[PDB]
């Protein structure tokens, strides 16, 4: 009954075209170890082969036509990933598309395009005249054609562009009659302007044509729902009026959670606001705060974990997460959860009843850059702790965040699940004991720890207490035999 979503891939993966035939074949561990819901990245034709998927070159050529050097996209072919779908719905798994919609890179042509330069620490302020640049904006799609859509792409489609070919600088440039869409992150004055060519929102036909192009993705990979992306970067009126078109035209309830990449859960919550809550955000502040704790050697105060995240006022509408493609080691948001601290924090989102937990490809499988630094696979320490949210995580909860490193919490079980309940311990310190309430239910039952870090058994006294143990900077999940 808990559901437990997977990020599916990592920033660094090798560029082979096998990824889809991966993902077809890792779907019965998947199902077997509780997970219940995959994120897979971006689907379509980036602006080559091994862009991760963050390029949007071609949203309708899924690894379909011969664009960039290539008809596979990094993970592989149209076909391959229908395919791994449809293994993946065989076992009621369901399937999050990745909507990279703020931008589209590797336009086929250059235009001259009349612009002004903006201080890229205030988007707002304009630091030249007119002038005359040769901006990445005509996108023809000469290997697709007209197939699936004869939409073309020119320079007003876009408010601005990161390069003028001309001179070949890098400056970010408005272009003539545009404007910053409104709202956005009030970061940079306004944070419209992100990457490559930024799509104009304010245009009638790209607002129309987003959304019909959002029907059809849904359609031809038979989607569950979406993971929208960079969302702090575009119109948030537009982004609630896309979610609520496409829920409309497929009929379906798409589950969506956007990518609202702030440490600031004010900032969350107007988003939400601005959005009618029609969808979830990744707990950004959650994520920071078990780096926080990672990094600072039984420092932290782990009371703190209760406070200032998405999932402790809005669990609902909280995606729980440790780590992602963007904070993983080497790259542009890095702020990696430290090995040790790595199973403590997927106790945390996995064990607990607030928020849908997601758990990353780079964490399980590691991450595969050219560091030092790179995440070890983790998939058997975390094993365990999916079991715990699969088959024990079930019923009333109990808080015992009273303390600056040994913090834990219970569940009590719930006739629905049988031999469910657990008691759950971690520190960013030394270890010891906590006895915690598991209900009085359990009285008598002898629960073992299924991480395997401690070996003792505690048998539950009449009053529904027992006296649990955990090492130092460890984490113990404690479950009936
Ligand atoms: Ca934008
Ligand atoms: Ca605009
Ligand atoms: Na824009
Ligand atoms: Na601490």
């Amino acid at each position: 009954l808990n559901g437990t979503l997977m990020q599916y891939f990592e920033w660094y993966m090798p560029n082979d075209g096998q990824h889809w035939k991966r993902l077809q074949n890792d779907s019965a561990y998947l199902a077997e170890h509780g997970i219940t819901a995959v994120w897979i990245p971006p689907a379509y034709k980036g602006t080559s082969q091994d862009d991760v998927g963050y390029g949007a070159y071609d949203l309708y050529d899924l690894g379909e036509f011969h664009q960039k050097g290539t008809v596979r996209t990094k993970y592989g072919t149209k076909g391959e990933l229908q395919s791994a779908i449809n293994s993946l719905h065989s076992r009621d798994i369901n399937v999050y598309g990745d909507v990279v919609i703020n931008h589209k890179g590797g336009a086929d042509a250059t235009e001259y395009v009349t612009a002004v330069e903006v201080d890229p620490a205030d988007r707002n302020r304009v630091t030249s005249g007119e002038q005359r640049i040769k901006a990445w904006t005509h996108f023809q799609f000469p290997g697709r054609g007209s197939t699936y859509s004869d939409f073309k792409w020119y320079w007003y489609h876009f408010d601005g562009t990161d390069w003028d070919e001309s001179r070949k600088l890098n400056r970010i440039y408005k272009f003539q009659g545009k404007a910053w869409d409104w709202e956005v992150s009030n970061e940079n004055g306004n944070y419209d302007y992100l990457m490559y060519a930024d799509i104009d929102y304010d245009h009638p036909d790209v607002t129309a044509e987003i959304k019909r192009w959002g029907t059809w993705y849904a359609n031809e990979l038979q989607l569950d729902g979406f993971r929208l992306d960079a969302v702090k970067h575009i119109k948030f009126s537009f982004l609630r009026d896309w979610v609520n078109h496409v829920r409309e035209k497929t009929g379906k309830e798409m589950f969506t959670v956007a990518e609202y990449w702030q440490n600031d859960l004010g900032a969350l919550e107007n988003y939400l606001n601005k959005t009618n809550f029609n969808h979830s955000v990744f707990d950004v502040p959650l994520h920071y705060q078990f780096h926080a704790a990672s990094t600072q050697g039984g420092g932290y105060d782990m009371r703190k974990l209760l406070n200032g995240t998405v999932v402790s006022k809005h669990p609902v509408k909280a995606v729980t997460f440790v780590d992602n493609h963007d904070t993983q080691p080497g790259q542009s948001l890095e702020s990696t959860v430290q090995t040790w601290f790595k199973p403590l924090a997927y106790a945390f989102i996995l064990t607990r009843e607030a928020g849908y937990p997601q758990i990353f490809y780079g964490d399980m499988y590691g991450t595969k850059g050219a560091s030092q630094r790179e995440i070890p696979a983790l998939k058997h320490k975390i094993e365990p702790i999916l079991k715990a949210r699969k088959q024990y995580a079930y019923g009333a909860q109990h808080d015992y965040f009273d303390h600056h490193n040994i913090v834990g919490w219970t569940r009590e079980g719930d006739s629905s699940v049988a031999n469910s309940g657990l008691a759950a311990l971690i520190t960013d310190g030394p270890g010891g004991t906590k006895r915690m309430y598991v209900g009085r239910q359990n009285a008598g039952e002898t629960w073992h720890d299924i991480t395997g870090n401690r070996s003792d058994s505690v048998v539950i006294n009449a009053e529904g207490w027992g006296e649990f143990h955990v090492n130092g900077g460890s984490v113990s999940i404690y479950v009936q035999r």
